[PDB]
This record gives structure tokens, C-alpha cells and sequence, in this order.
């Protein structure tokens, strides 16, 4: 599973100036999709990103290109050369009302009323199409605001007309919450696995996306798939991934998690997440460190322990060959595990997630500096062909180091008593191939 | 125990384009059992499936046949050229009101009122007997609908006479659920243990179905039978076959699932489940993975793990010897069971479900690939003779990594993104022998021949 040529799948290109609401094809492009000047579309990116847009033909625009300015690659979270896909959005109704929330540091010095400044003058005739979790730019007087679409109704996207409602009280969105959000971990940020990524689509996003395939040939795909391979080499980062980036319904079950609860809760916790799985199928349950609550039926002195293990084998039994369930575990012991959650329709397929190569190395170190600033002499594949044995984890604490060193060489520039610190030891901050290499004397993998 | 010829006892033939209410004998057939042109009979297939007909003599129809349409085959869980038994049913009362629902692929883009578009139409002064369970498809304007007989009253059949009310209000009834339902495990799903299902029938359903039997002769039956053998054999599918099959009330007591309950409802649910067994008796307890909660009453640490296995040991010695029920176990570590289990009285009866050989396996992979697609060049015979060591489990595994072996070649036409698969991919998707190869040739099939020689 590679991605495929399909007609609406295009590459991002950039459009400066261009409005919020706009996105450009080629007029071929447009015909060929059916498309009309003015459609309202519906965008897909990366991580489960959405967004809608007003499509207009633009002759300079390549056929397989799509045009889109910095506010609408943002909320699909794509970059310049990344692919999108763009269908018609037809069903799109006016706005009854909609919620939108400043960013804190845009507001500081809360000077205009945000509605009359703002958002009056950007929405005013324009017929904007919205979506619940947009993040746009606006300009008013001398100051820019940036808002958070948080409620719309109809939901979660519809057209702010002159009638639409627009609600903008409340406590200011902080930066580091959608700054959180923004960096959410997707497939892009897991280095060295791609052989892995395959066997986790293949097992778990195809058979939930298209049963019939699997109907149609008279196969049940197998319902329990465990990661395993030694610590920080990316297991709940993978997890963290497909929850962001699955079609599915995802629950997460954290293994410390379960067993820091009371004797009964435990047991009642494992039932209310197949439940809730269920429930809301297609679903991915996932089980994070599956040891910890389902060790061999005789390393478990505890009644409750033993009893726990028991639990998760009956919910595992439970699951109705129709409920559209897949999961999925992760463990760095998986000798560990309870053998009979390792037969037949259990967990009876296995991914090893291991030692990345050098290759895989400077990926994962590529990923993890990527919103480093680094200085012209860093050389990463030389670190990635001196990090023999290394695992993510220790390239993550290996450029957090370098990272650090960088910062101790100005010691010398910060005092820790001042509020503020120099601006000028601020913008030239840089990692060093040399801080790098002081790091590679200090980083111990074990 | 093997099928005796019985004049009741036909096999099943053809029928294109007959109604759904009609079953056809020759003469000499309804003369033998004395059924008249009309009457109402009642036949029985296979997994306790029953259909009530009306039967009407055929000139082309041999003596020892039945024909019957496809949806009555279906309702009967039969096929061409099995065996069906034939009664007559005079009891059939005209029905007060019966209920049904449409299946959801049917119904989709909801066009015309059901009951006067389909309903009506099928019914009107048909006088159609019906049982609860049926599945019937009708046309209706350019459409065909398939319904599903929820309920009845009278119960579980009756006539629907001008004056039932037919109800088809609620949600409808998913395909998904009623392929479950149809796929349910028989003994026809059970290949390879020939010996050890005669086995069976002869210690658990023969005692429960013909007690007189046995008293005649002055013999007690033995009370309880555990299945054995290792991982994968089909301890459980057996389990969910005789659960289907059986004429008696069945519970299940799951052993990891008794385990799992708080202390204290752990040894409640068990008495609760020979209760109901008691009180509904002819009965049929099977506690599947035995081990789980009857381990040696040394290698328990736990006082309350002690406590639950003095409950079953209490459990199967209260069990009155006119109780009429049989409780079966299953285990894939018989020694591991507590020996006070195994006394005269308690599980003193074993049957070992073991190691297939090639004609088992061959058994097993026929059943196992009856709804997958195959081309023409697999040979099942040949995969069968290339799994020495392999049992029941291995074999299933083995046939879906060759349909996965299979989608995965077409993983050149399938984006993961689109919302629908190419029809022209879905239409020809095979499983081939190379794919089976393929299969075979994989670490694991390929180091478990080794393992039985
Ligand atoms: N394949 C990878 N690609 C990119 N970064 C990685 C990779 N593996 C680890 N990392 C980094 O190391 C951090 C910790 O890794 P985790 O995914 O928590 O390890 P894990 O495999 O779940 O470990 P255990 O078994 O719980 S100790 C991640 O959050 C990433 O920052
Ligand atoms: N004799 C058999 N005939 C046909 N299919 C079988 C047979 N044995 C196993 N299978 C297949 O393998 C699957 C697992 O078999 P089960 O009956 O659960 O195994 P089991 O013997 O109960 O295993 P344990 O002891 O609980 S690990 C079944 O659901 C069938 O698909
Ligand atoms: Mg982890
Ligand atoms: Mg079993």
C-alpha cells in the first residue's frame, strides 16, 4: 500500500495573498471533476483534517496542482508539495450560529470589540464556508486576531451568512493548547518503520474501511494485532499516529493505567472500553503495554491480577465476528504475555517494531529536528551513521541534548533572576554540529 | 450411530420457480405417509431448522426426493442432496397477528409503503403458513424486498388467514446479523472427529433424547465427558455445534469468564448455571476450558481459586441421578484438572480431539473455504497433503493467509482512501493455488510438519 494517481488528488502549491475561503484549479482539472466556479468543496489532508473552500479556475495553476494559501494548508495540515484530496461539498447549509474563540497572545491588551473590529468586517457579505476546529488570521485597525472556530451549527461546517449568529465570548484559546494540537503525531512523525506502517494498514485500516473486500473473497481478517520490540522504539508513538490519523473509532487502554484502579474498578474499566468500541464501530481498540495487564496465569500471586487477565480473554472471546472491531497491543515483554491471549482470533498476528538502520536512523533524526533550528554545518547522516544501535527514543534524548548544550554555551548571556531574556541570544540560537557531536559523546543507549 | 432410511426421510431436489409455501412429493410417497393434496406439513433440516409447507404431489418427482425453492432450502439450512425429515401438521391454527422486518440491504432509498407494496400482495388470500424465523423474499413494483418473521401468534407458526394483521414497523434487520445466524456452527462445520462426534451423541444426546434405553437395560449413563486435545482442535467449535444441534436446553460456562467475576459471583454464576440446567432440564451444561477454574487444589494459591473448584466439585456431586443432565467439559491441559474431577461419577468420561490426518485435514479445508472464492486450480487435496502436524486452527489460518495473499496482489488497484472498491477488482478476486503456496511455504505452516512424525 503506496498512495495511488487518482484525478482528485492533488499537490499543494502556494497562492500569497490569496483569501481564507479560496482554493484554485486548473479549468481542465475543474472539468474533469465536475466542478464549477464558486463550488463549495471539501478538502482532506493529513491527520483527519478537513477543510471547506470556495473553488475558483486559475490558468496559471497546473493540472494536478491546487492552489491554497498559508491559513488553509495550516488547517489541512499539509506543507507546499504534499497531496490532497478535493471533492464537492453540496450539502453545505447556512449557519444558524457559530462559536469562535480569540488565541490568547493575539488579545493581550484587549483593545476593540472583537465582533465590530474583526469578525464583522472579515464575515460581512462574504458567505464564508467554516469548520468546527478552523484556525484564520484577521486584521483589524493597526492589530491582527487569530480565532478558533469552536462550535458551528449546522456541524461541524456551514456557510456564515448575513442571518449566522457569530458568538465570540468566552476565555481565550492559549497558544500551547492548539500549539499541542498542531503537532499531534501522525505517520510522518515515525522514523524507520515503513515496512510496519504497511502491516498495520493492511491489518487494521483496510479490513475496517472496506469489509466488503474482505467478504467478497470469504475471508475474516484476524481481530488482534501485537507490536512488540525493546523499549523507545516507537510502539505508543505508532498508537498515538493511528489514533490521530484512523477513520476508525479509537479507544485507548493504557495497561498502568487499568491496574493503578481499585480491585473491581479495573475489570469494569476493560468492559466499559469493548463496549464503548462496540458501540461506536468501525473501531480500534488499542491496548498499551498489554503485559502489564495480562502476564502468564502463574507470575500473578494477586486473586485480582489473575482475575484481570481473565477479563480481557472473555471481551476478546466477546467480540461478535460482525462488531467491526480490531485490536491492537503494544509490549516490550512479549514473552511475558499470557500464551492463551496469543491463539487463534485473539492476538494471533504480530509486528515487530525494532532497531531502525542507519537509513531509518536519519529519518527518525530528520523527524525530530524539524522544528529545531539548526546551524548550515549539521550534518545528520553522519549522526545517523554514528548512532549504531540507537532506538528513536535515544535519537529523541540524543538531539534534546545537543539541544541543551546549545543553550548551556550561553550561560554565559542569561542570568536566571532576569524576566526576560536577551533578544539577541534568543534569535541566533542554534545547534551546532559540534553540539551534536558533544551530545554522540554522551548519549548511552543500554 | 450413522443416518437409517426411514419412509419419512428425503432428500432434497430442485424446485426452480415453485412459491415458497409449496413442497412437492411423488403420489406413491403421499399415499405411503398418508398426506393429502393441501395439508399442511412440517419439515425439519438441519441446526434444529424447521419450515411449514403445504405439499403437492409431482409426477416428476422420485419417490425417496422432496423438491423444494431456494428460499425454503435456505430456511431449512440445506442444500441440493441432503437429507430432510416431512411430517404432517395439522395442529396450524390461523395466526392473530404476525410481526416481520425487511433486511437493511433491501430497503435502502426507502421507495413505497412495504406492507401494501410487498406485503399485501404476497399474503392476499394465500392462507400462507409461516413460521417465526423465516426468511422471504418478495417482489414488488421493480424491487425485490427480503423480510424476516419476527414473531407469531400463535407461536412459532401459524396461517396468515385474511384476518392476521401483519406488522412490519421497527428498525430493520441487518444482513451482517442474519449471515451470522446462517453460518452458525453445525456438525457439518466439524471436520476430521467423525469418530469422536459418534462418540458424543452416543454418551451425551442418546441418553438425554432416550432414557427408557437405558433404564431397560438397568444401566446408569456416565454424567460427565471432557474434551481433550490440544490448542486448535475444535473443542469450542464442537461446543458451539452441539449447542445448535442439540434437542436439549444447553448453558455455557465459560471458564475464564467464571474467573473473571468478583469473588463470591464467581461461585454464584456457577450455581446459577446448574439451576437452570436442573429446572430445564433435559439439559446439557458444557464448561469450556475446565483448567481455568478447576486447576489442582495445590497449584491455587489463592483461598477464593480453592473455594470455586469445591463449588463445581459440590456442584457435580448434587446433580440428582434424575436430573437428566449431562455436563460436558473441554480442556487443552487435562492434567492440570483437579484428580477429585475425574472420579467415578464426575468427568469419567474422556473423548481425545486430536491431530487430524490428511483425510481429516482435507475434511477441514473443504469447510473451511465452502464461502471463499477459489479458482480452479487449487487443489485441496494436495494442500492437505502438504500439512502434516497442521490441526483445525492452523488449517483456518492457513486458508485466510491465502485470501489475504490474494487481496494483497491487488493492492495495485485498491487506494485505501476511496470509498468504494472497483467493481471489476471485487468481481474477479480469487484465491489460487499459488496464493495457497505461498501460504504453505510461510515459517509457520512449514515448521509444524516437522512436529508429528
Ligand atoms: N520510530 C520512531 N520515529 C520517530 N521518533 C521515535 C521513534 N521511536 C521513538 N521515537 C521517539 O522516542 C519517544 C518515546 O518512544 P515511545 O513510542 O514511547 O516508545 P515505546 O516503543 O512505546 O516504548 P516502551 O516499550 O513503552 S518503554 C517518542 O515519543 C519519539 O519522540
Ligand atoms: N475439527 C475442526 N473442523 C473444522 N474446523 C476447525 C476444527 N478445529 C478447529 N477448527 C478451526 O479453528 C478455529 C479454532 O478452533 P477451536 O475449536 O476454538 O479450538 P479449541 O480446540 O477450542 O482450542 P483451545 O484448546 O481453546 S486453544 C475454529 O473456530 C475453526 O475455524
Ligand atoms: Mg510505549
Ligand atoms: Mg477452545
Amino acid at each position: 500500500l503506496k498512495q495511488k494517481n487518482r484525478p482528485n488528488r492533488l499537490i499543494v502549491d502556494e497562492a500569497i495573498n490569496e483569501d481564507n475561503s479560496v482554493v484554485s484549479l486548473s479549468q481542465p482539472k475543474m472539468d474533469e471533476l465536475q466542478l464549477f466556479r464558486g463550488d463549495t468543496v471539501l478538502l482532506k489532508g493529513k491527520k483527519r483534517r478537513e477543510a471547506v473552500c470556495i473553488v475558483l479556475s486559475d490558468d496559471t495553476c497546473s493540472d494536478e496542482k491546487i492552489r491554497m494559501n498559508r491559513v488553509v494548508r495550516n488547517n489541512l495540515r499539509v506543507r507546499l508539495g504534499d497531496v490532497i484530496s478535493i471533492q464537492p461539498c453540496p450539502d453545505v447549509k447556512y449557519g444558524k450560529r457559530i462559536h469562535v474563540l480569540p488565541i490568547d497572545d493575539t488579545v493581550e491588551g484587549i483593545t476593540g470589540n472583537l465582533f465590530e473590529v474583526y469578525l464583522k468586517p472579515y464575515f460581512l457579505e462574504a458567505y464564508r464556508p467554516i469548520r468546527k476546529g478552523d484556525i484564520f488570521l484577521v486584521h483589524g485597525g493597526m492589530r491582527a486576531v487569530e480565532f478558533k472556530v469552536v462550535e458551528t451549527d449546522p456541524s461541524p461546517y456551514c456557510i456564515v451568512a448575513p442571518d449566522t449568529v457569530i458568538h465570540c465570548e468566552g476565555e481565550p484559546i492559549k497558544r500551547e493548547d492548539e500549539e499541542e494540537s498542531l503537532n499531534e503525531v501522525g505517520y510522518d512523525d515515525i522514523g524507520g518503520c515503513r515496512k510496519q506502517l504497511a502491516q498495520i494498514k493492511e491489518m487494521v485500516e483496510l479490513p475496517l474501511r472496506h469489509p466488503a473486500l474482505f467478504k467478497a473473497i470469504g475471508v475474516k481478517p484476524p481481530r488482534g494485532i501485537l507490536l512488540y520490540g525493546p523499549p523507545g522504539t516507537g510502539k505508543t508513538l505508532i498508537a498515538r499516529a493511528v489514533a490521530n490519523e484512523t477513520g476508525a473509532f479509537f479507544f485507548l487502554i493504557n495497561g498502568p493505567e487499568i491496574m493503578s484502579k481499585l480491585a473491581g474498578e479495573s475489570e469494569s474499566n476493560l468492559r466499559k472500553a469493548f463496549e464503548e468500541a462496540e458501540k461506536n464501530a468501525p473501531a480500534i481498540i488499542f491496548i498499551d503495554e498489554l503485559d502489564a495487564i495480562a502476564p502468564k496465569r502463574e507470575k500473578t500471586h494477586g486473586e485480582v491480577e489473575r482475575r484481570i487477565v481473565s477479563q480481557l480473554l472473555t471481551l476478546m472471546d466477546g467480540l461478535k465476528q460482525r462488531a467491526h472491531v480490531i485490536v491492537m497491543a503494544a509490549t516490550n515483554r512479549p514473552n511475558s504475555i499470557d500464551p492463551a491471549l496469543r491463539r487463534f482470533g485473539r492476538f494471533d498476528r504480530e509486528v515487530d517494531i525494532g532497531i531502525p538502520d542507519a537509513t531509518g536512523r536519519l529519518e527518525i533524526l530528520q523527524i525530530h529536528t524539524k522544528n529545531m533550528k539548526l546551524a548550515d554545518d549539521v550534518d545528520l547522516e553522519q549522526v545517523a551513521n554514528e548512532t549504531h544501535g540507537h532506538v528513536g527514543a535515544d535519537l529523541a534524548a540524543l538531539c534534546s541534548e545537543a539541544a541543551l548544550q546549545a543553550i548551556r554555551k550561553k550561560m554565559d548571556l542569561i542570568d536566571l533572576e532576569d524576566e526576560t531574556i536577551d533578544a539577541e541570544v534568543m534569535n541566533s540560537l542554534a545547534v551546532t554540529m559540534d553540539d551534536f557531536r558533544w551530545a554522540l559523546s554522551q548519549s548511552n543507549p543500554s
